[PDB]
């Protein structure tokens, strides 16, 4: 799955759009 803002990350699914995996996945702003 890809992460569309703040989404869960996983060992497999690494966060879209250069987003930092944490219990979020986001961008801080835009």
């Amino acid at each position: 799955y890809c992460q569309k803002w703040m989404w869960t990350c996983d060992s497999e699914r690494k966060c879209c759009e250069g987003m930092v995996c944490r219990l979020w996945c986001k961008k801080k702003l835009w």
